[PDB]
DNA sequence: CATGTGAGCAGTCCGCG
DNA sequence: GCGGACTGCTTAC
């Protein structure tokens, strides 16, 4: 098989790689790397070596990463740039993987683990590492085992060995439902003393070295505690023996009172879950625990136990060990779905980087940027420094507020790769400037045209037309593989909808679900079949269809992201490639696009319908339109439509056969305007959106800029079984919203899209009259706990205090001196409820750990003092007051002349 | 060590016979 | 109480 890397790692004049060779196998070796980097020189001398904008480079061969260092240093007094890559390890990864990586995820060792450790004195500081580790699960990829490191004796208390077939048991049986599919993965290891759990968990770990190390919050809490308390038990040394180049770098962040730590473990490249979930998953919530994620991803219930964590053990050993157990699996469980593992090897073998580096956009771009470069002997720019400066965006239209009943959505896709790609921006294939004139001009086709050479934006830059650019080159490959997988993506999700149509009318049969690619629209020949299937296998094939979709979504979006980053990390003074010219060439193109294609289309729906001056487009953000449809079933008629999919289908043809030609001529002679090099605008319809026919449901509308609800019956070719809410910015969208006031205000949005405002009157009268009896978690709203330290004055509230902050200072003084209460940590999320006048905690709201129960001994008052009036007032009422004012819609019914009769 | 800008809303402070 | 000024948080692109 082909080579390829592990881990790389410089640590003085030394690499350190771990990788799997010919046969399969893993190795490690040390290598002295010679690097080189170059210097201008002159024409004269001739050299293979050319920088980007081809000058002539002369190679210097170093004898160690030192003497290059060195030399960096020196060039920089003498005032003279050092090209090249100066991150040796990515050089040295072009250099020994000089061709496209082809990987095999079996033989990469992928760790997953997670400790206990029973604190009777508040949290346990893996700084401190004070208390013995009572609990180890580790799973290992290669093994596919669980291995379980259980103490049974320890200060804390003596306890018996854990049962696997009490664990298998049904929790309503006494037991702990460990899986069933795991239970025969799991290797028992329990321990009468921490020092030898200790040392057999390194010899374990010696024989089967982590590559990729994962799990729940295990770079702040489960990798430092287990370093530092094998540091204070047996010394630093034997700590490091969880590196496999026995090096660690430990970072500390003493913020102000205490201080916590990140290590750093050479030759292993830790990806905590948490940090993948939050970069990959594009969701906020309202809180990362793993029960709160797990049951959000997976829908499994929450791990239930009686009493204080700092108890568990002592109290129920069985069920302490099995919780650790299931925390594991359950990061395994996520990542099956979301497949955030696999898209990181993917991202990193690819860019030829340290697998860590995915969360870094720049590093990502900076290595495949320098290996593309390389392989056409290209010498790299120096990074140099420049001051941060702010620089513009894109266009938002302000809408009127109003409803909107009849709606029709189209955008760019890729939008501002698109722009590289279209206009040729590039670091090497700037080719001048030209005078600007006002962006209006641009967008009325007045100005005069920039050149009839060059590829321009109406930024002023002008771009070589005739030779290609490593920005468009690189973010093209990219952009080719987000749009094969979104094709995936969409395929699967048509396919869900063909099953979610056929199970309204599901067979009694006995059969099984088709073996099938969710990633291809199904034949007739599938969809016949479809129509004859059981409830329980359609419902089997919805799942399987669903999870084809996750994974399709995980590895669009992000490669998406990852595109989309390139055009951002450009306005990035770290960037090796900033460059305002080139970050605003692309922006301001984007302005002119957007606008330019708002009068095209008015222009055009003008004449289709005979009529002059009316604007179309309602809104506009970035590269989207949102066109007004109500001439357009008006010019038919509404009493034509059979039903709703009638005049769906009606404007789904419209869109796709006379106005995406119309955007697109639109489109080529903005092209031709600014002379690009490649026309890339493709505005293909998103939305089609309406009320129901027939229904008194007001269809969308608008509150101001980047607020909006539309009823969405037809998404990018995917025709919905059920109708879909398409909500932005709304407080629903919102994490901080308290859930049970999301679903409140989401199901009064769904009544005046689809139903009206009689419908809607109804719901929030019920909601009034019952939103005292919900349980205050699912009413309290959610904050980010930033600066706390800031506005704490002798724990009372300092100048300017935010609210939420004032709240968890409450929550303080509250526990103050109680030695197991959750602390709330600095940057975490927390639930945040006002209270009424008088009440015991002397401040006017109180704040506690998300995701979590507040603890008992103030429960009671919480309870018993929540402001509910205020909470309806300012989470609710208000947010729907701005909903329907905008609508033209009451809410409650208005008070009238007919309130004089008995109706 | 390091993707970007645009924009609304909820909060504090401050003014207000 | 209720605006305007300022800013933090969260989010749509
Ligand atoms: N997270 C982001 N970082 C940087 N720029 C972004 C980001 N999200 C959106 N943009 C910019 O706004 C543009 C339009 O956003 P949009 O969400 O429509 O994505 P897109 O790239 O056009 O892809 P799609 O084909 O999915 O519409 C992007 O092309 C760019
Ligand atoms: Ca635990
Ligand atoms: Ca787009
Ligand atoms: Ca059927
Ligand atoms: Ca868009
Ligand atoms: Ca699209
Ligand atoms: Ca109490």
């Amino acid at each position: 098989m082909k080579e390829f890397y592990l881990t790389v790692e410089q640590i003085g004049d030394s690499i350190f790689e771990r990788y799997i060779d010919s046969n399969g196998r893993e190795r490690t070796r040390e290598v002295e790397y010679k690097p080189s980097l170059f210097a201008h020189c002159p024409e004269s001398q001739a050299t293979k070596y050319f920088d980007i904008y081809g000058k002539p480079c002369t190679r210097k061969l170093f004898a160690n990463m030192r003497d290059a260092s060195q030399w960096i240093k020196r060039m920089e007094d003498i005032g003279l740039e050092a090209l090249g890559m100066d991150d040796f390890k990515l050089a040295y990864l072009s250099d020994t993987y000089n061709y496209e990586i082809k990987y095999d995820h079996t033989k990469i060792r992928v760790a997953n683990f997670d400790i206990e450790v029973t604190s009777p004195d508040g949290f346990p500081e893996p700084s401190q590492a004070k208390h013995p580790i009572d609990a180890i699960t580790h799973y290992d990829s290669i093994d596919d085992r669980f291995y379980v490191f259980d103490l049974l004796n320890s200060p804390y208390g003596n306890v018996e060995e854990w049962s696997i077939e009490i664990a298998a048991k049904l929790q309503e049986q006494g037991g702990d439902e460990v899986p069933s599919e795991i239970i025969d993965k799991i290797i028992y290891m329990p321990f009468d003393n921490e020092k030898e759990l200790l040392m057999e968990y390194l010899n374990f770990w010696q024989q089967k070295t982590p590559v990729i190390l994962t799990g729940w919050n295990v770079e702040s809490f489960a990798i430092p505690y287990v370093y530092n308390r094998i540091k204070n038990i047996f010394g630093e040394s034997t700590a490091k023996r969880l590196s496999p180049h026995r090096k660690t770098r430990v970072k500390v962040i003493e913020n102000m009172y205490g201080s916590r730590e990140i290590i750093t473990l050479f030759g292993i490249s830790v990806l905590d879950y948490i940090d993948l979930y939050k970069k990959f998953s594009f969701t906020n919530q309202p809180s990362y625990s793993l029960d709160y994620i797990s049951e959000f991803e997976l829908n499994v219930g929450k791990l239930k136990y009686d009493g204080p964590i700092s108890k568990l053990r002592e109290s129920n050993h069985q069920r302490y060990i099995s919780y650790n157990i299931i925390a594991v699996y359950r990061v395994l469980q996520i990542d099956a779905k979301r497949q955030f593992i696999n898209l990181s090897l993917d991202m990193g073998y690819y860019a030829k980087i340290q697998i860590q580096s995915v969360f870094s956009p720049i590093k990502t771009w900076d290595a495949i940027i320098f290996n593309s470069l390389k392989e056409q002997n290209k010498v790299i720019p120096q990074g140099r420094s420049h001051p941060v400066q702010p620089y513009p965006g894109a266009f938002v239209k302000e809408p009127i507020p109003n409803r909107y009943k009849y709606v029709m959505s189209f955008d760019l896709t890729s939008a501002y790769p698109s722009i590289i790609r279209q206009v040729n921006i590039s670091p090497e294939t700037i080719a001048g400037t030209f005078k600007v004139a006002p962006l209006h001009d641009y967008i009325n086709a007045v100005a005069e045209r920039p050149s009839d050479v060059y590829s321009c934006s109406p930024n002023g830059m002008m771009y070589y037309k005739d030779r290609d650019g490593v920005v468009p080159t690189e973010i093209t490959k990219v952009f080719n593989q987000r749009k094969e997988h979104k094709g995936y993506m969409l395929a699967a999700q048509r396919n869900g909808e063909i099953i979610k149509e056929a199970l309204h009318n599901p067979n009694l049969s006995v059969d099984e679900p088709l073996d099938v690619d969710y990633r291809f629209d199904f034949s007739d020949e599938i969809k016949e079949k479809i129509k004859k299937l059981s409830a329980k296998s359609l419902n089997e094939m919805l799942f399987r269809a669903q999870r084809t979709e996750v994974a399709g979504m995980t590895a669009q979006i992000n490669r998406k992201a990852l595109i989309n980053g390139l055009a951002g990390a450009l306005g990035n003074v770290w960037f090796r490639y900033y460059d305002l010219r080139n970050a605003t060439a692309i922006t301001t193109f984007g302005q002119m696009a957007l606008q330019w294609i708002e009068r095209k289309v008015n222009e055009y729906l003008n004449e289709v319908c005979g009529t002059e001056g009316e604007a179309f487009v309602l809104y506009g953000d970035t590269d989207s339109i949102y066109v007004s449809a109500d001439k357009i079933i008006d010019k038919v008629g509404e009493s034509k439509f059979r039903d709703t999919n009638h005049w769906v289908d009606f404007l789904d043809k419209f869109a796709r056969e006379r106005m995406e030609p119309a955007i697109d001529r639109g489109f080529r002679e903005m092209c031709e305007y600014m002379n690009n090099k490649q026309h890339l605008m493709f505005m293909d319809r998103e939305a089609i959106a309406g009320p129901p026919l027939g229904s008194k449901g007001i269809g969308g509308f608008w509150t101001g800029k980047k607020r909006y609800a539309l009823n969405v019956w037809d998404m990018e070719g995917t025709r919905y079984a059920e109708p879909k809410l398409k909500i932005m910015g709304l407080e629903t969208q919102k994490s901080s919203t308290p859930k049970a006031v999301q679903k409140a205000l989401k199901e009064c949005i769904r009544r005046m899209l689809q139903e009206g405002e009689e419908s809607l009157q109804e719901y929030f009268k019920e909601f009034e009259k019952e939103f005292r009896q919900l349980n205050y978690i699912s009413i309290a709203s959610v904050s980010s706990a930033n600066n706390i330290a800031k506005y704490d004055v002798g724990g009372f509230p300092g100048p300017k205090c935010p609210f939420h902050i004032r709240g968890i200072l409450t929550y303080n003084r509250a526990i103050k001196g109680n030695i197991d209460a959750p602390q709330v940590v600095e940057g975490e999320k927390v639930y945040v409820l006002p209270l009424r006048e008088g009440n015991p905690f002397g401040d006017k709201c109180i704040a506690w750990p998300s995701g979590t129960e507040i603890t008992d001994l103030i429960k009671d008052d919480v309870l018993h003092w929540m402001d509910y009036t205020v909470l309806l007032e300012k989470t609710f009422i208000k947010p729907l007051e701005g909903f329907t004012s905008a609508a033209k819609l009451d809410y409650e019914k208005k008070a009238s002349l007919f309130d004089m009769f008995d109706f």
